[PDB]
């Protein structure tokens, strides 16, 4: 009377036995709350949130828990008033009920608004009660009424448990306040999604993070663990175990998900067996159908809990890594600073942290993928037998083959990356010197130079396309690669074996499962190798030696005290300052004096605890303001540069700004002091950078100032003014202890104390007059001296219509072939079993041929698609480059250089890497979903009525997801860049920050910048889970209906038709979610194509008109004639009617604001003539093509910008002039001695802008360019080597006509026929003799 099959599996009324009802159905819920409870105290204790108040809901639940216990014990009372189960079961139920009410009580105490255990437990109890209820109502007072009361109370308790209790910024994330049901299905983001449909998302209306995802909590925890280990020993992975306890729930969730996923094919086997057998009740089939849907729903909920936990752990890992690296960068010693690069360190933060999030999502595969394949193997084995091994051998041949590919893809990126940077380093060199480049027609040469690098880069992309082809091939047809071999061996080995519907289709479903773990595991292994590579970098960085923090005694308010102190720049390097001793009293001006490399700047570095103190005692008293030699400028506005995170005082600020003589600099700058100075914003001259640095130090109002050569780049008058109003005894810092490093004698007599040193050693310090009287070292020193479809059509044109249509045809052929192969397997399964099947050889051969066609087609579209991607990228980059180069300088000056150089990099990276792969994934998923839907209706046509409900809801999520995700996927991208770009700045001014003691402010700044990025990132990773849960639920509904419609119509179809319909239904779930994701990725990445075709409407005079082309000797004499010239800019140039005769030296004089320089722009047609007819000799300029005239006229600009490469490519990019001409021109440019000195001869590799070369040399190289050009018309733009360049321009260019715009009248006096420009008009036209 406990368990039989007659009343439970062979009867049309599926009733449970009486004993089963009273034993197992009651042991399930009571025992469910018994194994988790002891484990629930762990969570309830470790995690606390206060206590919830006394509410009616909490009490209602507690009172019903008391009554429920009574009712269950009331049964024991009546039993006490024969059957053994009538004693233990009621008491056990009462006791577990007493545990339930105690649990809601303690959950109130521990502050859990919504409970998961107190919901699943009631759900399980309800289902058990429902089963007994149905049985008890089918049986029909004494003990039944107690059960009805129990069931009603349990139902009301379950309904109550759904509501969220009262709680223990104006925009907190609803993560914490959401109930259990909302947390399971991620419903709390729905509003944020739906708002994303009408109200465009902004960084302000974004949620704030939780307390578990903020830098202030995640970073100090990892820092403490890192400190504990170092002192304990310093290994690293040991520390990452801290994330383990949280990451541990991922283990349980993945373990549950694996079994839940494998419960699918078993139910499919049961269903196929049911359809095969005629003598079976319909309720049996309905049971399997409902069980499959329940299993799928539990699987998806568990999987998306696992994924969310895994993603949150990775985000925390990134946050902790960023925080730890930033906090360490402020403490590492000098040698460690130089051990890396301000560049590599930033790249370490940018790459290692991202790799950790990238790894986290699939690190669990190392233990899950093996189980997800091994368990399938055993299921396949018991289904088929030994023939499985012959299949798995192919699986063996798949892992290494797939791994080597993942090995190649790992390395090819490197060969691509170094090729990309080499391009992007060159493009800036083009963009910085665009005017000089387009002054004498270097557009083509540099275009070809860039295109060569582009081709070298595209070779690697072609190789990566060939690799990704095999990768996709394996991913797509690994299931069938296994299936064909396994079925062939199974049929061939033995004649007696019969392949029915259940074997073939359950094995096919199992292979569909095997597909994922097989092809993800090598990718996980490669990612682990990369992460372990990055771990070594993080180890060697975090383990760096921090500089002694107490080396310098910083006593709060004899001002500076040094006795017998020797300092080093490294532990093993020799001392730089040997045995220094000096006492600087309060409010005294001390000047450090020495030669180059003496040790002056080292003294100020040592007073800031930047040098490594090998011995001594330093007692700097009070706050220190450091003015470094190399000025550190924050990208913030000039006002905040001077303020330096300090309260603004209008009177003090306005006293500081002009005392540094920053008023003219404020005037020239556009926005004044609100202008964005720094590398990214407006560039500033060195002297201006010094003034701002000094102004910042003066505003900081310290007592001790360390001025490491503040007046190096300021002019003599500006320097004297600054010293008078700032550093001098009658300036701003009169009472401040100033210690200045100088090599200028002009202010030395005003200094109170002069510390003169030699070779890092104190050498007879003293006051100026006393030192002069002593006549020693100081005397010697003094004596020394919604995307539109048009974008998609444009991209498909860029690929090429033939390639695009061929790729589309090959997908259709691949997917039709796969569908036909599966249908053929379905026909094979249900064949006359005439003892076995006789079509075996024929059907096996046909199935093999279809699969070979499938594989050949798959490798086909990828190759076409992948090659089409390369073709489109090549054409897009070429078009962009041609449009930019042909564009006038007005674009360059109007559009920011940063925005333009963004597309030359990010857009090309997107088109080169992301777009083709996303198209492949999107179209593969779309065709798989369409094919599965097609098969569903082929097997069950009545499933068409299920389309409208799903097709509506699928329409909504698809409409709600992409409209919102594109915002977040953008909001994150624009927010992660300010993080690293901040760190770089912090890395440039570590010494300044430590001197001002502003570590904490920058720590908070970095924490805030990381938190903003996380705020942008977390909603996206929750939107992924939201979308996936919705679409997986849709897929589970479609599997439910597809199985149900086969069950109801099992007398018209075959288990094979069922086997195929349900098997494809199981595939629909994992493909709908990826289809919508890939639609989102397409709608986000295809905008890059629009950004690339933006400059399509490139606009300058067509080069080489070839219709009015001039003769070879166009400047026959060089007769220039400005005939009523007017230059628009309202008119800078106006009423210009001048004539410069051939071979007549002519200069242009004028003040700032005149049309002097603009006149040169007129000669080279930089700006089109608003009204003018400039004619050289007998030919109009406006008619001639640009290149022609730009080649026949030469210019020596203000600052010659030398381009990266060899000197010969600088002189002659086209290599048109012979080597003898280059040598002669270089000799004639007073450069033969220097140019012969480089070991590379003419191939000297000059860096960006010729940093290695001096300014004089670069000027002479530009003169050499002009001389090598050998043209009759030459223009000069004048600002030490002036004597040399002036003599050289006066030496052999007397034959040629030279215009000269000089800000100095001394040189212009030599040139006859001076033209003076007052405000664009010709004020005077005649020789300098007539001028005076
Ligand atoms: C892509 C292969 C090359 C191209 C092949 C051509 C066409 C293939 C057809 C369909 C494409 C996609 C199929 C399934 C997704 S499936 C998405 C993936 N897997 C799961 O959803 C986990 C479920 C799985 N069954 C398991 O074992 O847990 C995942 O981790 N999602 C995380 C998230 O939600 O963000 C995988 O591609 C994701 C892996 C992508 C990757 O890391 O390269």
């Amino acid at each position: 009377l406990f368990w039989e099959w007659n009343v439970t599996w062979n009867t049309s009324n599926p009733d449970f036995t009486k004993c089963f009802q009273n034993t197992v159905l009651v042991w399930v819920p009571c025992s469910y709350l018994w194994v988790c409870f002891p484990f629930y105290f762990l969570y309830l204790s470790h995690h606390d949130r206060g206590y919830i108040q006394m509410t009616h809901l909490n009490k209602a639940k507690t009172a019903l828990g008391f009554l429920l216990w009574i009712v269950c014990w009331a049964d024991l009372f009546y039993s006490f008033w024969l059957a053994p189960v009538f004693l233990v079961s009621p008491t056990l139920l009462g006791i577990t009920m007493l545990l339930a009410t105690f649990l809601i009580q303690i959950e109130r105490r521990r502050g859990v608004q919504s409970s998961g255990i107190m919901l699943t437990f009631w759900l399980i109890a309800l289902l058990c009660a429902l089963a007994i209820l149905r049985s008890k109502i089918m049986t029909a007072v004494f003990r039944d009424v107690t059960f009805y009361i129990y069931f009603s109370l349990v139902l009301i308790q379950l309904v109550l448990s759904c509501f969220s209790d009262r709680s223990p910024d104006p925009n907190p994330c609803p993560e914490s306040s959401a109930s259990f049901l909302s947390r399971i299905t991620f419903w709390w983001i729905t509003g944020m999604m739906v708002q994303g449909y009408r109200q465009p998302l902004e960084s302000t209306d974004l949620w704030s993070l939780n307390k578990e995802d903020t830098s202030e909590q995640v970073v100090p925890v990892l820092v403490k663990n890192w400190k504990k280990e170092c002192a304990k020993s310093s290994l690293f992975k040991v520390l990452y175990k801290t994330f383990g306890p949280y990451f541990l729930m991922s283990f349980l969730f993945k373990a549950v998900h694996d079994l839940m996923m494998f419960a699918g094919p078993e139910i499919l086997k049961l269903l196929i067996n049911f359809v095969n057998d005629k003598k079976a009740p319909e309720w049996q089939g309905y049971f399997y159908t409902a069980l499959l849907f329940i299993s799928a729903c539990l699987q998806t909920l568990v999987l998306h809990q696992y994924f969310h936990i895994c993603f949150v752990s990775g985000m925390r890992i990134k946050t902790a890594v960023i925080g730890a690296v930033y906090r360490k960068a402020l403490v590492i010693t000098n040698a460690a600073r130089k051990s890396s690069t301000v560049g590599e360190i930033v790249n370490l933060m940018s790459v290692d942290a991202q790799r950790f999030m990238d790894l986290a999502t699939y690190i669990n595969m190392i233990w899950s993928a093996p189980l997800q394949v091994i368990l399938a193997l055993y299921l396949l084995w018991l289904n088929l037998g030994p023939s499985v091994l012959a299949g798995v051998a192919v699986m063996v041949l798949m892992v290494p083959l797939n791994a080597v590919m993942a090995m190649k893809t790992k390395t090819y990126q490197v060969a691509h990356m170094k090729s990309k940077d080499n391009r992007i380093k060159l493009m800036n060199e083009i963009l910085n010197g665009i005017k000089v480049l387009k002054l004498y027609a270097w557009e083509l040469a540099f275009k070809d130079k860039v295109l060569a690098i582009r081709q070298e880069e595209l070779k690697v992309l072609k190789k990566s396309a060939y690799l990704a082809a095999v990768g996709t091939f394996t991913w797509v047809c690994t299931p069938f690669l296994v299936a064909l071999s396994t079925f062939a061996v199974y049929v061939t080995v033995d004649e007696n074996n019969i392949l029915d519907a259940q074997k073939a289709f359950v094995s096919l479903a199992l292979f569909n499962i095997l597909r994922f773990p097989l092809n993800i595991l090598p990718m996980v292994i490669s990612s682990i190798v990369q992460a372990s590579v990055s771990l070594k970098r993080l180890r060697v960085f975090l383990s760096h030696e921090d500089l002694d923090p107490d080396s310098i005694q910083r006593r709060p308010i004899n001002s500076i005290t040094v006795k017998n102190a020797t300092f080093t720049w490294a532990r093993n390097d020799p001392p730089t300052l040997h045995g220094i001793t000096f006492s600087v009293p309060e409010g005294s001006l001390v000047a450090v004096v020495g030669q180059v490399g003496c040790g002056k700047s080292s003294l100020l570095s040592a007073l800031l605890a930047e040098m490594d103190k090998v011995e001594g005692h330093v007692t700097v008293k009070g706050s220190v303001a450091y003015v470094p030699q190399q000025a550190w400028i924050q990208n913030i506005s000039l006002r905040e540069n001077i303020l330096f995170g300090r309260q603004l005082q209008e009177r003090y600020y306005k006293a500081v700004v002009e005392a540094c003589a920053l008023l003219p600099d404020l005037e020239i700058l556009p926005s004044g002091d609100r202008t964005e100075i720094g590398e990214k914003g407006v560039n500033l001259s060195g002297g201006q950078k010094q003034r701002v640095s000094l102004a910042r130090a003066v505003y900081c109002d310290s007592d001790v100032y360390l001025l490491d050569d503040p007046l190096s780049a300021v002019d003599a008058h500006v320097g004297k003014h600054i010293f008078e109003n700032v550093i001098g005894p009658k300036g701003l810092l009169k009472n401040k202890t100033r210690l200045l490093v100088t090599h200028a004698i002009s202010y030395l007599p005003q200094m109170d104390v002069i510390i003169v040193m030699s070779g890092g050693k104190i050498s007879e310090m003293g006051s100026y007059q006393e030192l002069l009287a002593r006549d020693g070292a100081f005397a010697e020193f003094l004596r020394t001296y919604q995307v539109k479809l048009s974008v998609y059509w444009d991209y498909m044109k860029a690929i090429g219509l033939f390639i695009s249509f061929l790729s589309i045809f090959l997908f259709l052929c691949n997917h039709v072939a796969s569908l036909v192969s599966n249908y053929w397997l379905s026909l094979w399964t249900d064949d006359p079993i005439v003892n076995t099947q006789e079509h075996t050889q024929v059907r096996l051969s046909v199935y093999g041929a279809l699969g070979i066609s499938q594989g050949i087609t798959v490798f086909g579209y990828s190759m076409a698609v992948s090659i089409g991607g390369i073709f489109a990228s090549r054409r897009l980059h070429l078009d962009l480059l041609h449009n930019v180069l042909r564009s006038p300088i007005s674009f360059f000056e109007r559009t920011p250089s940063g925005n333009l150089v963004n597309r030359f990099s990010k857009e090309l990276d997107t088109v080169d890497s992301m777009i083709p792969q996303v198209i492949k994934m999107f179209m593969g998923s779309l065709f798989n979903v369409i094919g599965a839907c097609i098969i569903i209706l082929l097997a069950t046509p009545m499933a068409a009525v299920i389309i409208p409900p799903l097709g509506l809801i699928y329409f909504f999520v698809q409409r709600f997801y992409v409209a919102s995700s594109r915002q977040l996927k953008r909001l994150e991208s624009v927010s992660r860049s300010p993080v690293y770009s901040h760190f770089n700045e912090t890395l440039l001014g570590v010494s300044v920050i430590r001197a001002f003691e502003e570590q904490e402010r920058f720590i908070r700044q970095s924490d805030l910048k990381v938190d903003e990025n996380q705020k942008a990132y977390y909603p996206s990773i929750v939107a992924n889970r939201w979308l996936a849960v919705r679409l997986e639920c849709v897929g589970n509904c479609i599997v439910l209906f597809a199985s149900l419609f086969a069950v109801i119509s099992r007398h018209s179809l075959s288990a094979g038709l069922v086997g195929l319909s349900v098997s494809y239904s199981l595939q629909v779930t994992t493909y709908l979610n990826w289809l919508v994701r890939m639609s989102s990725e397409m709608e986000t990445n295809i905008v890059a194509v629009e950004r690339l075709k933006e400059y399509s409407e490139e606009k300058e005079a067509p080069w080489q008109i070839q219709d009015m082309a001039p003769p070879k000797d166009w400047p026959q004499v060089g007769r220039v004639e400005f005939r009523d010239y007017g230059l628009r800019y309202d008119l800078v140039l106006k009423h210009i009617n001048v004539t410069i005769d051939g071979g007549e030296k002519v200069g242009i004089v004028g003040r700032t604001g005149a049309g002097k320089s603009s006149l040169t722009l007129g000669l080279f047609r930089i700006k089109e003539s608003a009204e003018g007819e400039i004619i050289i000799d007998d030919i109009n300029i406006a008619k001639i093509g640009l290149h022609d005239l730009r080649f026949k006229i030469t210019i020596i600009p203000q600052d010659p910008v030398l381009f990266s490469g060899s000197l010969r490519m600088n002189l002659d990019p086209f290599s048109q002039y012979s080597d003898e001409e280059v040598w002669t021109s270089l000799e004639l440019a007073h450069l033969k001695g220097f140019v012969s000195a480089l070991p590379d001869k003419l191939n000297h590799e000059c860096a960006e802008g010729g940093e290695n070369l001096s300014v004089g040399q670069r000027q002479l190289v530009c003169l050499a360019r002009a001389l090598l050009r050998k043209t009759k018309i030459l223009v000069l733009d004048e600002a030490e080597t002036d004597d040399l360049i002036q003599s050289t321009i006066r030496t052999q260019f007397d034959d040629c006509t030279v215009l000269t715009i000089a800000h100095r009248l001394n040189t212009i006096m030599d040139y006859t026929r001076v033209i003076v420009l007052d405000k664009g008009e010709i004020q005077e036209w005649g020789s300098p003799s007539d001028l005076l």
